[PDB]
């Protein structure tokens, strides 16, 4: 049932097809583009003084669901530290994710690091490296350098009797001083979000399903999800 890990440091690997891109930057949005075949999503997380994730996902398009389904891998953690001994408050702090472009490989690189509250005071810090490479063959957006800046909060369904996360996030594209690509048109509306984390963390193994819906329009998503172990 109770995941293994906290809550918050599964947020980024549980969709950035969602971010909203300021019309004067839609030429730069990779990961509308690449829909509906989609791309896959790679990550190392490497939390400071502690273990890693390796993350691979692939998302795209299932009929008219936006599904991310994802394998994680975490090593090397400690026991008694910040992620296994559930040290993290529940919140998430804004951050910028830069974004650029991996010309050869006709997709995105993004560096970032993620900043989690420590229950005591200290932060607990989660260094992404992360990589995105289209599935399909047609032409994709490939971006200038620009970032994504987030913002985000975390609840709790008050009669859901399973370990659970309810998620409710914005993002809009920056920094770069009708549609760009035919993907984009994929996401004029609200399109419905189906995630599916199969996860082994130092040999602790979980799973997590999340559903909800996102719209790109305003940069929103609304997620609910539930540890399935």
């Amino acid at each position: 049932g109770k995941l293994p890990v906290p809550w918050p440091t599964l947020v980024t690997t549980l969709v950035q097809c969602f971010s909203r891109y300021p019309d004067h930057m839609k030429r730069h949005d990779f990961f509308k583009s690449a829909m509906p075949e989609g791309y896959v999503q790679e990550r190392t997380i490497s939390f400071k003084d502690d273990g890693k994730y390796k993350t691979r996902a692939v998302v795209k398009f299932e009929g008219d669901t936006l599904v991310n389904r994802i394998e994680l891998k975490g090593t090397d953690f400690k026991e008694d530290g910040n992620i296994l001994g559930h040290k993290l408050e529940y919140n998430f702090n804004s951050h910028n994710v830069y974004i650029t472009a991996d010309k050869q490989k006709n997709g995105i690189k993004a560096n970032f690091t993620v900043r989690h509250n420590v229950e005591d005071g200290s932060v607990q810090l989660a260094d992404h490296y992360q990589q995105n490479t289209p599935i399909g063959d047609g032409p994709v957006l490939l971006p200038d350098n620009h970032y994504l800046s987030t913002q985000t909060v975390l609840s709790k369904d008050p009669n859901e009797k399973r370990d659970h996360m309810v998620l409710l996030e914005f993002v809009t594209a920056a920094g770069i001083t009708g549609s760009a690509s035919q993907g984009e048109e994929l996401f004029t509306g609200v399109v419905p979000i189906l995630v599916e984390l199969d996860g082994d963390v130092n040999g602790h193994k979980f799973s997590v399903r999340g559903e909800g819906e996102g719209d790109a329009t305003i940069g929103k998503l609304t997620l609910k999800f539930i540890s399935t172990t």
